[PDB]
Parts: structure tokens; sequence; C-alpha cells
């Protein structure tokens, strides 16, 4: 029993001109949908999501796991890291444990294993892989060439990665959690 | 005879202003069709389809055959695997079953011919190619090399070429059922 | 005679509501042309047309000749193949008729001789050249490299082209009708 | 004194929706220009124009000179060739004039100079450079080595090219009118 | 009396639909800006401007210092040249001054020097960096081989760079204004 | 209470025809948003901002840090430097401090740290890395090779790199302030 509720129902039909303009709005949504078709926030697949807000430090290439959510909260940003083939290797000639000319080449592989990119994002350090990728590869490469010998090096370039395999596992892991294989293509000088 | 039946039909030819405004809809639909031209769900014909829901369980590297059915329901997503060349190979030099050292290496090949890729999508492993490629290859050359290869070190790539396939054929089909050829370019050190 | 004929001519000289909206159509028509500008059916560049309908059967990767026609029948699809440079060759080491080290390397060329991609499409087998490219160049080589000799290989890597040129033309045409050139760029080991 | 001329100007002050909807046309003109922004007929930069009709063969891979004209006649199509660097060369070992084995390598150069792409369009044949590149290069190379000797070619890979410079001018003359430079990088076997 | 002021007040009120339809014009202006978002005439920081009109000789391979101006005069066209990295060099041996084999390989670098690309543009001719690269290098590179000897070249590929370094400065200025560096990376045959 | 504050409420609304046309405005804003979806000023990801006004070509190869501010005023422009791999190295073989032939190679690397690109953008030079790269790498290379001898250089390509590390650190930081490592792969000639 209330006239206020029954009166509101008369406002719906009252002024049908507003309903006509409502159509023009529907056509505008179809045109705006195109601009959205090119971008989106919900992680599609084969990729992980990461969070950051305008005011603050931006993320830095990092992917965790999939989830159903949209960037429609209030202060979240869209920036995610995608995985792909990684070509990065060099032949370094150096000797400090057997005179003559010794060589030692090393390379690391990046694999999307487990999930911990949001915690490693700022903990990984400045930049992303381009920073530590070359350092961890040239660092262990310059330290092992001095410990290893040239005689055993010429015997087999794969035998050199055997001792470095234990030093690289603790290095790449100290920055983040990932599974990489230790192997290298090296040429020795004589 | 129901008279209301004629009153409803008369509404088709005699519609309200919606008939005049309906024109703006036909002209707006042509614009929305453009956004669809850039993306769709029905597989064209030279590619196979795969299924997944917003929930966890994304799929990839999968493709069965062609049919007109796709992204029709609500719990379905568009993510399919397209065929493409695959460059992945290495020469592993190891010494164990010989006098000095033998070099044995093998490459794996994956070809989605016809065996339902969705069943293998979760079984094979989401993008687990980089994992099984080296894991299986790096493991095979490690087992066969220790089996026997003293004088065979030279004839190896020639004769062992078949032996590496015998153990690789069961390993390649282990992760999934597919018809593909596998051969590697070997070089021995002596 | 007939008054209905004179009443139909009055439809032109009039300014009803359809005329005010009729213009909105001429404008949106130019916007729909954009979606078509990105894709069409009438073959344009030096490419041939092929046909297939939404069904288990399909027709992709195949071109016959040019014709003036639009995909506006009732059940035809747009999927055509294009021609372009083709880089595909490998160095394989395999010797037995003489020594245990012989490297051979042949390259294949693609030429749209005449037109027969629609009949050769389903007759070519799954995929397109990717399957017959390596399967043929690798089989004709492993089979011929076994009969030839290593001592003659160093005499002239092209001398072997004369032999494979006869067996290659037999397998190359087995899939369809095309004119290919036989030549081999290779260095042998000894 | 004509009254009809006064009735024409009297019609100006009487355009209700004509003057209103007239604006919708001006705004639509800017929209149609967008689809044209991606493609056009008036050649631009250093490119030449070519002409062909749907039911009149097809022109392509051919550029003449610049001119101010639009493809708005009645039966003309937009398809033009562009200039760009050209990398194409091979090392072939062929010995016949002598008892030893001499090598002969050669490559052809292309230049947009001169204006004869429309006349050469149908003269060049169906294919374009891919057919004349390996043909004239593989033809003269095998036809010259047979005449030239090995001891004379080994003396200087440039000396043997001095004779081909005379025949290359005649063969290259076929592909429209253009001047080519005769020079080659070759290594001989012995 | 001052009718010019009374008519200015009557021009404001253009009917009720005049101000209502004027809005459709503003909404159309924002649309025309989209097609422009993809192109523009004011050279952005990092590029030089060039001028030409639909008449004869279309400019394109040029660049003038930055300036604030738009292609809105009356007869100007938008076509400008961009600067970037450039890899261009050859490796080949040549014999002439000595019976042995003299090899020479030099590479030229492009500097972002404004100076005046349009003045020299028409004086440069089409195919600048393309034909002028080998014409200046390939000529002084393959021609100087007959001037110097091989015994002195094999001693140091950089030694001969001291002489050609003086000729490379006269040829580089002969075409447009640019600063070239004197260096030679080359291997020689004995 | 005042009549101005009360009459203002009646001036806000403009009849049903005014509020009805206001809808067309909200629709135009949806279209202008798409043009912005392709470009913007607020930097994103791990990129830094740079500032310049319409006048010439400066402030381009630079990047400081992230903050929400960009192209707000009218004399500001959007042009920023994005970090990326850098391939630049050479082997310089020259003998002067000894009798035999000694080689000396060196490379310089540049990496952004924090607050340094906006100040050095002009002093460093608009993208002058191509000039300063060889200028310093070729300078310190000829000054050190002529200073030290080949006996100590051939002993290890790393030893000579340690002495140049002090001369390069002062030259690299000279053009700007940045933290980067400089190492080169050298090869000596016997």
């Amino acid at each position: 029993m209330a006239q206020n509720l029954k009166d509101l129902a008369g406002r719906l039909p009252a002024g049908p001109r507003g309903m006509g303009t409502a159509l023009k709005l529907l056509l505008g949504a179809g045109a705006v949908a195109y601009g959205v078709r090119e971008s989106v926030f919900t992680v599609e697949g084969g990729h992980r999501a990461i969070f950051f807000n305008r005011i603050g430090g931006v993320q830095q290439d990092t992917i965790l796991a999939e989830g159903l959510h949209f960037r429609i909260p209030w202060f979240q940003y869209p920036i995610i890291y995608d995985i792909r083939a990684r070509p990065r290797k060099i032949s370094s000639p150096t000797g400090s444990k057997d005179l003559q000319m010794v060589n030692i080449s090393l390379r690391v592989l990046s694999r999307p294993n487990a999930q911990e990119l949001p915690s490693m994002y700022q903990r990984l350090g400045l930049d992303y892989e381009e920073r530590v990728l070359p350092s961890i590869v040239n660092e262990v490469l310059k330290s092992v060439v001095a410990k290893f010998n040239a005689s055993q090096l010429i015997t087999q370039r794969a035998q050199v990665s055997l001792l470095i395999r234990r030093e690289l596992t603790e290095r790449a892991k100290d920055f983040s959690l990932i599974l990489d294989d230790v192997a290298i293509t090296e040429l020795s000088f004589s």
C-alpha cells in the first residue's frame, strides 16, 4: 500500500523520447568494443598476471599463474611478462691455470617453471634478464676458466660444464626460481 | 477465429518509431562487423580446434580437425595450436664407453598429424616442449653413449643413427601419439 | 489501362521519413568498405583462387589461375596460397660406399608451373611442401649418396647432381606437375 | 525577363532536413577518407604506376615513372612494383674445357632506371625475376665454363668475367631496357 | 545606420535546429582526427623534412633540420628520409699488382648530418645508399688492389686503409654531405 | 536565498530537446577514445620520460624514471628512449710498439641508471652513440696498442683489457654518467 511505488512506474513510460535515444547509445558501445578488442586484462592463457599502480615503482617483466579476474578494481595496471625462445651465447678465450690459450663459453636458459614472478619482480634487481643474464653467464665463466685446466678442457668441452653445472644452479636460483639445463658449445685455442 | 492474431501481424507493417530508428542499427552493425573480421572462433579449415574455460586449465600446442563449431557456449575459449617449423638440436660429446671420448646426439620432432590434441594437452604438458626436448634428447645420448661405442665412435652417426631412433621412438610417442621422423647431425672428436 | 502504374511513379517525387534516413545509409556504406579493404575474395596480385565449404572437407594452401568472380555464391570460402622465395637446404654427413665420412647438401626450388593446386591440394597429402620437401630431398639423397662414391665426390660436388636430377624429377612430379632445377651445394669430409 | 530563373533561387530558402542532413554528408566524407588513408592510386615516393583490367590479363612486378593521376577512370586496377636491394649469388664448381676442375660464380643486378616495366610486364612472361635470376646466371655460368679454360680462369676470376660482360649485356637486354654491371666473386678448386 | 553591427547579432541565432545540428559537426571532427593519428607532416624530433609537389621528380631520400610547420600551404607533399644503422660490406680476394691474391673489404657508415639532403638529392639520383655504396667502395676497393701489392696487404689489412682513407674522403663528399670513417675489416688469400 | 543562485538552477537545464542532444555528445567521446588507445603520453612498463618543445630536434635518446605526468602542457612533446640490446664490436690488428703483428680490440657499453638522460640528452648529443662508439673505441685502441708491447698483450687478451678498463671508465663516463662494463673479444696475429 503506497502511492510512491505506483507513481514511479508512471515515470518509466512517461517521456518515451528518452527510450528512443537509448538506441544511439547501443551503437556507440559496438564502436567502443573494437578499441577494447585490441587490448584486455584477463590473462588469456600460457601467460601469468602481475600488479602495479600509477603512483609507485612499475613492475619489471614477471608472470605467476592464470586466474579469472579483470583490471576493473580502482588502481591496478596492465603489464605482464610473456615467455619465448631465448638466443644468447658467446665464445670467450681465456686461460689462467695452464698457460697457452684456453677458451671457455657458457650460456643460461630461461624456463617458465613454478610461479613466483611477482615476488622476484623487485627482488630480481634492476632491469630484467639482460642485467643478470650476461653477468651470471660471464661471472661463472670467468671464475671457472681460472680453476679448470686447459689439458682437460681440450679433452671435452662438455666436461667443463659438469663442474659449472653446480655453480650455475645456485646462481640463477639465487635471483628467482626456474629450471634451466647446463650445457655449452665451446671451442678451445692452441 | 482469434482477432488478436490479426492485431499482432498488423504491427509488422505498422511499427512504432522503432522502424525508423531501426535504420541506425543496420548502419551500426556494419561497423561492429569490422571488429569481428580481426578475430573469430570457427576454425578456418587448415587448423584444428581446442577447448578450455576461464577457470584454470588453459590449453595450447593442440589441434584435431575442422568443423563449424567454436566459442558458441559460455564456458569456452579461443586458443589453438598452429603448425610451424621447429629448430632445436645440439652435439653432445661424452666419453665413457671408448678409449678417449665419443660424440652422440639426437634431435626430436613433433608433428600433430591426427590423434586428438586436447586429450594430450594436459597430459603432454602445457608448453612442456622445451622441457621434454632437452630432457629426452640429453638423456638418450647419455644412456646410449655408455652402452657401447669404442670403435663405433666414427661409424656411430652412421650405424647408431638407427639405435638412437629405436629408443627415441618409444620416448617420443610416450608423451603423446604422433607420426614424426627424427635424425641428427653428429660429429665425433678424435 | 492501369492507374497503379501512375501511383508507383509518385514514390520518387516525395520527402517522407525514409528519405531523411536514406542518407544515413550512404554514409555508413563508406565505413563498411574499410572492413572489406583489409580482406576480399577476387584474386588480386599474381595469385590463384581455390574453393571449399564449411564441412569436414577443406581447401587451403593451393592456387590455380586468375578469374573475375566474388565469393558471394552461397557456400564458398576464401583460403588461397601465395608464391615467394624458398630457402630450404641442409648439410648431411653419411658415407659407406667408400669411407665413413661424406657430407652432402641439396636445395629444392618452388615454381608454380601451370596450375593444378586444387587437384594436387588433397592429393599432395596433409600439410603442403613442408612434408614432401624434406621427405624427398632427404630420401633421394640418402638413397643416392649410398650408391655414389666418396673419391668421386671430391672430383666435383655437381657431378652427383646429374644422377639425382633423373631420380628427383620422378619424385617431384609424383606429387603434381612442376619444373624444378637440380643442383647441390655441398662440402665433403675425408 | 525569365521567371524560371527566379524560381530556382526561391528554392534555396526552403531546405528543412536537406540543409540539416546535408551536414551528415560532410562528416561522412572525413570517415571515408580513413579507408583511403591505408591505400591509394596516385603513386608516391620513388615508385612507378602500372595498369590492368579485371577481364584483361593482370599487370604486376613492373614500374614505369611518376605522374599525377587517380585510378578513377572506369576499368583500371592498382597493382605496382617497388624497388629494393637484391641479394642473389652462388659458388658453382664446373670443369670441362680442362682436365682439372674450375669454378664459375655469377649474379645479376636489377635497376629501376629507364622506363619499360609495362612493356616488359607481359614480355617478361608469367614469373618475374625468380625465373630470370637463376636462369641467366646458371645458363651463362655453365655455357661460359665449357668454352673458357681452367688454367685461364684460375689466373684471375675477373679475367673470365670480361668475356661474360659481352654476353650478359645481350641476355639482360631481354628483361625490358636496363643496364647491368658484370662482376662476380668466385673461388676455383684445384 | 551601423547595419553591420545589427546583422552580426542576427547571425548568432540560426534557428533552434541550427545549434542542435551544430553538435553533430563537433563529433565528426574527433573522427577525422583518428585517420590523422596514423600519419602527419610536422617532422617529430629525430628526423629532417623534405619538400615536393605533384609535378615532376618526387623527392623522398632527403632530410632538413627540424622546424615547426605543417603540410598545409597549397602544393607540398609528405615524403621524408629516415636515418638508422646500416650494415653494408663485402669479403673477396682479387689479384692484379702481384701474382698472389690481394683481398680488400671496407664498410661505410652513415652519420646523422643535416647539411642539405634536398640540394644534393636531385644531384644524387635514385638508389643513393644502394648504388653509391658499392660504386664508391667496390670501385676504390677492387681498383686499389692493382695499385698496392699482396705481400704488403697480408702484413696488415689496416695498413692499406691509410691510403684509401684519403680517397674515401673525396668520394664521400662527391655525393651529398656526410662524414665517413676510415677502417677495413678483411681477410686475404695466399 | 539570492536570486542569482536560484535562477542558475533554471539555466542549467535546457528543455527536453537540449538534454536529448547531449546524448550524441557522450557517444562521440567513445570514438575519440579509440584513437587514444593506439597512443598516449604517460610512460608505461620499465620506461623513463623525456621532455622537449616544438622548435628543433633534441631530447630523444633519454629515460629517467616513472611518475604520472606526461604531455600535460602545450610546449611538451612525446619522444622517449627505450632500453634494448646493443651489438657493437671490432677486432683491430695493428703493430707499432713491437716488431711482429699484435692485435688490440676494445668495446664500450652504455646503460641507463637513474636521473641522467634528461641532463645529458643535449651534452651527449641526439643519438650520437654511433659516432662516440667508434670514436672512443678506435681512439683508446690505437693509444693503448702503441703504448704496451705485443709480448705482454699476446700473453692474454684479458691483461691488456685490465689496463684499458681505467682509461675507458674515464672516457665512457665523460659523455654521460652511467654504470656499464666494457670487455672485448680480442684475437692476435702471429
